């Protein structure tokens, strides 16, 4: 053995091993059970970030610890290479997108092999790739024809001057980002899927995902933002109808979800765009006015200030008779059902504020107790829906929330004046972009016949990759050669949809292309699907807790409706790894190019989220290049808890390069001392006291980092258990036969428990201990026998028992009174 630890040489050699074995290229093995561990798969945007490494490395951990416990272990990995970066990369260097990012999918791969993590790259995937889109392609031609996807105008954001498609994210106060034009609503047909039908679904099945994160699944629930409610009528007054046609001339309809204070009502509010603000606002140009700042304006909701108008047409609320004025408020937006609210200032905040802004009336119909009410200021109970009880209501006085909703829903039934309803927050799917780089839409248009899809022996419409965009519209609009088709129906001549789908589709179903890759009928094969079922532990960033899960979710189901899999859910186990930061430098200075206290220094500043934005994050290369991939990876698993964040420490990544020398130096000296024996294995009396402790240490341990590893997750506790072991056996004299028969078995153990963290170094040294396939000797077992420690009247003595090392003081004190009460355990019990 060498005796000096050399992560430059080892690792290569080590992942040749391991490649060379196929350890990593699993197969649908009916004789394994499986365990399918995924890690999101990156953007190809250039090079690997530290964070990347920290996010792959803990499903490394996961996957390699199932892998040493017998499961046939899928770890794949693959490319979201559609989007936007390639886009501006294209603008910015004059190159084409595909090439561009198939260079960066070439160096990001060579870096995630030098990291050693235990992948199947057989199964790899590149999202741009015709292989991969042809089948989301298909996928939209079968929800089309069935009608889950759809055609309809959408607003988007047209800039008049760079003459593209804004997203919101690029218009700033109201202009082009890099124009500052005047931004205008157009509006334009686009596709979307109807993921509103399957809400309920969506909302429901969260509860069947008892390992996910709690706040993942709130966060999912409040953007579904089921509520149940009540639709609820006013009739227009008798002197409110002018200008009023159809049923707007009856009836003034609302939604709400508190119509157990539909007595409280002071007043009513409309959008700017419903019909009674457009009859009032003829004479009255105030009103033309204010519903002109309003279409000029759920994300700016909270934020902005709300405003509104009275407008002298009145409403009678259908329970107690009270005429309520309209008002046009610059909060009721117009498409998110009725366009028109009413408002309960005693009960609701923002409609406190706005009562409190224009002196408007507020009237208590709901008491908490004895708590005192002051419509002068507010309160949280106001708004309280479970312990209130209807107050000033006449045939309401004294009901709950619930009896009083059901009490309301048939008085308002009995009267035609209303009825129950259920709604959702969630919006349909829009899935057009207005973008050259991402997946053609499989659409046809024809003048007879109409927008028909492309049939499935045709897909892919496949992009074409020779092409340079300049950010004056999308290419292919302007691609004859692409648009310019025949119908597949009639055979005349017709044109290609020439928007391209949301990127977002490509992450929604790539966990199931991963179990049968190459796969040409079909999404995923079904004796993929059925050996893989779902995926039993994702890992990925809290940024995609929202959208990302939801879409996939979303597919799963789709995917499932259509026979492709037999899963409800995609993810079982999910692992929200916690963002990597780093000091910055000062326009901004790469940590790794600094004057650690060119010629003059630089400004030590803040600590924050390695990004380009403040160029602090640290590239992983120089990391492995200085210091090796097992210190890269032992430094992330051990600073902090994987949810935690992780703060960049030089001083950190140079102990765990000393704590791998230390392993290395420890298992030298053993072999220096007289070579390998065999592991001690069996009953442990006769054992000198020194080794049954650290054979309790041992097997201590190794309980730990198995509950660390698999129920808690939390390795960096492990890591610091399996140090505990070591200090142990440096202090244990283990020279003798049985010295050395116990020290073989603490390196054989501590070796196999760190191999997931550091794989090089433990399959390196466990081939100096150890003649058998490590992953065939398989995680390391608890010897329970290890694990038991051995056993310790009025004043003269008059017997002694035999006590367990953990008998209590009942235990003591009922064997003292049992042979032929004070207790000093180990001592005596004397009883009085
Ligand atoms: C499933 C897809 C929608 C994912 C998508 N390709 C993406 O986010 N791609 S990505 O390449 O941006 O990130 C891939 C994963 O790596 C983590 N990551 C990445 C960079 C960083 O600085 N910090 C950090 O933690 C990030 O949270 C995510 O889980
Ligand atoms: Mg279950
Ligand atoms: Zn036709």
């Amino acid at each position: 053995m060498q005796e000096h630890y050399q992560p430059a040489a080892i690792e290569p050699a080590a992942q040749k091993k391991w490649d060379d074995a196929r350890i990593s290229n699993v197969s649908e093995d009916a004789s394994k059970p499986k365990y399918y561990c995924l890690s999101m798969f990156p953007y190809p945007s250039g090079k690997l970030h530290m964070g990347h490494v920290r996010n792959y490395t803990i499903g490394d951990v996961l996957s390699r610890f199932k892998l040493l416990n017998g499961f046939n272990v899928m770890q794949p990995m693959g490319w979201d290479a559609f989007g936007m970066p390639a886009e501006n990369a294209a603008m910015k260097n004059n190159v084409a997108p595909a090439a561009w990012t198939y260079d960066n999918i070439e160096y990001m791969k060579t870096q995630l092999k030098s990291l050693g993590f235990a992948v199947d790259w057989e199964r790899e995937v590149a999202t741009c790739k015709p292989e991969y889109y042809r089948w989301e392609q298909w996928l939209f031609t079968k929800l089309f024809e069935k009608g889950i996807v759809y055609r309809k105008n959408g607003t988007v954001n047209w800039d008049p001057v760079d003459q593209t498609v804004l997203a919101n994210e690029q218009v700033i106060d109201g202009r082009g980002w890099r124009s500052g034009a005047l931004i205008e609503k157009r509006e334009i047909p686009m596709y979307y899927f109807k993921i509103t039908d399957y809400a309920e679904e969506l909302l429901n099945d969260l509860d069947k995902l008892e390992h996910w994160p709690e706040q993942v699944k709130t966060m999912q629930r409040n953007w579904i933002g089921k509520s149940r409610g009540m639709t609820v009528r006013f009739a227009v007054s008798d002197d409110s109808k002018q200008g009023l046609e159809g049923d707007y001339a009856k009836f003034l309809q609302v939604y709400t979800t508190r119509p157990d204070t539909l007595m409280g009502a002071t007043y009513v509010a409309v959008a700017a765009e419903h019909p009674l603000a457009t009859a009032a606002a003829a004479d009255k140009p105030e009103l033309q006015a204010f519903i002109a700042e309003c279409k000029a304006g759920e994300a700016d909701m909270a934020t902005m200030e709300k405003k509104g108008v009275p407008t002298g047409r009145y409403v009678v609320n259908p329970l107690n008779g009270d005429k309520l004025e309209v008002w046009i408020a610059n909060y009721v937006l117009w498409g998110y059902g009725d366009g028109a609210v009413m408002a309960v200032p005693a009960h609701d905040e923002r409609d406190f504020e706005f009562a409190a802004k224009y002196n408007l009336p507020k009237k208590q119909v709901i008491a908490v107790g004895d708590n005192a009410f002051d419509a002068n200021r507010w309160q949280e109970w106001y708004g309280d829906k479970e312990n209130g009880v209807l107050v000033n209501s006449g045939d309401l006085d004294g009901l709950d929330f619930q009896t009083a909703f059901d009490a309301v829903a048939a008085k308002l039934q009995s009267q035609g004046a209303g009825e129950p309803k259920t709604q959702y927050r969630l919006r349909d799917w829009g899935i057009s972009r207005q973008r050259y780089w991402g997946c053609p839409i499989p659409i046809v248009h024809c003048e007879k016949c109409g927008n028909v899809p492309v049939p499935a022996d045709q897909l892919p419409v496949v992009l074409p990759e020779n092409v340079v965009p300049d950010g004056m519209g999308s290419p292919l609009a302007k691609m004859p050669e692409f648009y310019e088709t025949s119908c597949p129906c009639c055979g005349g001549a017709a044109k290609r949809e020439t928007d391209t789908m949301d990127t977002f589709i490509e992450s929604s179903w790539y966990f199931f292309r991963y179990m049968s890759p190459k796969f040409s009928d079909g999404m995923v094969s079904a004796e993929s699907a059925k050996y893989w079922g779902a995926v039993d532990q994702y890992i990925g960033g809290i940024e995609h807790a929202i959208l990302h899960l939801l879409y996939a979710r979303f597919f799963t189901k789709l995917m499932r409706d259509e026979g492709l899999v037999n899963v409800d859910e995609p993810f079982e186990r999910l692992l929200t790894q916690g963002m990597v930061v780093c000091e910055t430098y000062y326009d901004w200075i790469n940590p790794a190019d600094v004057e650690l206290t060119d010629g003059l220094p630089v400004v030590i500043s803040g600590t924050e989220k390695m990004s380009k934005s403040k160029n602090n994050g640290v590239d992983p290369q120089e990391l492995i290049n200085a210091y090796g991939a097992d210190t890269a990876r032992l430094f992330m698993m051990f600073a902090a808890p994987p949810e935690q964040s992780l703060e960049w420490s030089d001083s950190g990544v140079e102990g765990a390069h000393r704590f791998l020398r230390r392993l290395w130096r420890t298992v030298y000296e053993y072999l220096k001392q007289g070579g390998a024996v065999k592991a001690f294995a069996g009953n442990q009396d006769g054992l000198s006291k020194e080794l049954k402790d650290l054979r309790h240490k041992l097997h201590s341990t190794t309980a730990k980092v198995s509950d660390d590893y698999g129920r808690r997750q939390q390795f960096n506790t492990a890591i610091a258990a399996v140090m505990e072991l070591l200090n142990q056996y440096d202090k244990t004299d283990t020279g003798s036969e049985q010295g050395r028969a116990v020290a073989q078995e603490v390196l054989e153990a501590a070796v196999r428990l760190l191999w997931p963290i550091v794989p090089h170094i433990c399959e390196t040294l466990w081939s100096e201990l150890n003649g058998a396939k490590l992953w065939e000797a398989g995680w390391p077992t608890v010897d329970e026998a290890a694990l038991v420690k051995s056993e310790i009247v009025n004043g003269k003595l008059r017997g002694k028992i035999t006590v367990a090392a953990d008998a209590s003081k009942a235990d003591l004190e009922a064997a003292a009174l049992a042979n032929e009460i004070i207790v000093v355990p180990g001592r005596l019990v004397n009883i009085v």
